[PDB]
């Protein structure tokens, strides 16, 4: 029985996901999270809001995997662009991610690095390839890049410039890296998709449209699994 | 069947705990961690190191609870002092913990606050009182205070003074708050104990902490 996890990074991103799949979803409370469980064409689909920041999103992902047995994870949301050519409404697949706020440079480690780990987190080759195929089929341009995540909102010119110089990041948000990290640790293929909600020089109804567009893209992925 | 989780931040702290409990531990890999499962006087003891930082420690704690059913968590480690009265080798129990690096101030949230949470995370009355009781019986001084945790190793005067001024923290490390938070979310009692550190120091400190943890478990 195939079991697929779907995360969104705002509560309001969940509604159009559950609506579009169209089946009944049972609400299961666990660890202060609510997981929505439904059956769609003989796959179990487990949908949750991550909650904010890395500790929340780690907890929700680890829970999803251990309590519900999800075998693959798709994580949708929005991100702010760090690069001129990545603009509002562009869709981005995260080929790698980084925890941009990790700093053990006092022990001469490169920024982003933790011992017994690595700076960059890898996502699923097969799921990213699937996202490319779906984007081709649906006539949606799909860009690729590195997403930086950290437990601060990044707004300053200096901090955005640091993300690009240090990590070659394309976009920034708060929960992607941690989710991808957990998945990788459990051998669970993960795909992290972001649509751009702010241009690189910048810091609601528009997020309602993005959340609908994302739900459509997620369903078109699941329809291929 | 009582199930107790014992967490250390780093590998060298585990070794002495496994040896002192003395029982046969089964090694169970899960989520890139190795959990050591043993039965000690009719209590199941699950021992693991987190690895460093908030993601790692949140992952490990959640696994302890969901995969192994632990009912109570004891977390031991070292921490750096932020106040003159906490000196090297002092033992501190964390009454509250904060994630000091969380900053949603761009949206007028206080520093350390995340929506659906709180700035300060609480720990177990009962387990804290047990730590105090063990310490009193053995004539070991046990200090109490707030622990600040974050994904940076804090070394500057400016950041240390920020921790004191913003959170009234007494000590700083990288994993306490995330472990305590996970336990709170699952209604699992948690005790966070830290020896003040500022390789050879660490060996002694791990042996003495293993003895203190064993002493607590003997009362549970």
């Amino acid at each position: 029985v195939q079991k697929i996890g779907i995360l969104g990074a705002m509560r309001e991103e969940i509604t159009p996901i559950l609506e579009l799949f169209g089946v009944d979803f049972e609400e299961i409370p666990l660890g202060g999270n609510v997981f929505h469980k439904g059956v769609y064409h003989n796959k179990e689909i487990i949908v949750a809001y991550s909650k904010i920041g890395k500790v929340h999103s780690t907890l929700t992902t680890t829970s999803m995997i251990l309590a519900f047995g999800v075998q693959k994870v798709l994580f949708s949301g929005v991100a702010g662009s760090l690069v001129k050519d990545l603009k509002i409404n562009d869709l981005l697949v995260a080929i790698q991610l980084v925890q941009h706020d990790v700093d053990l440079s006092a022990f001469d480690h490169p920024l982003g690095f933790i011992p017994e780990s690595a700076i960059f987190i890898e996502t699923s080759e097969s799921l990213n390839a699937l996202a490319k195929e779906v984007a081709n089929e649906q006539h949606i341009v799909l860009k690729e890049g590195v997403i930086a995540s950290g437990d601060q909102f990044v707004h300053s010119k200096e901090r955005k410039e640091f993300l690009v110089s240090e990590f070659k990041a394309s976009a920034v948000e708060m929960e992607g890296a941690s989710v991808a990290f957990v998945c990788q640790k459990f051998g669970v293929p993960c795909c992290v998709l972001r649509s751009i909600s702010a241009n690189a020089d910048e810091e609601d109804a528009f997020l309602e449209k993005s959340a609908q567009t994302s739900a459509k893209f997620l369903k078109s992925m699941v329809d291929e699994l």
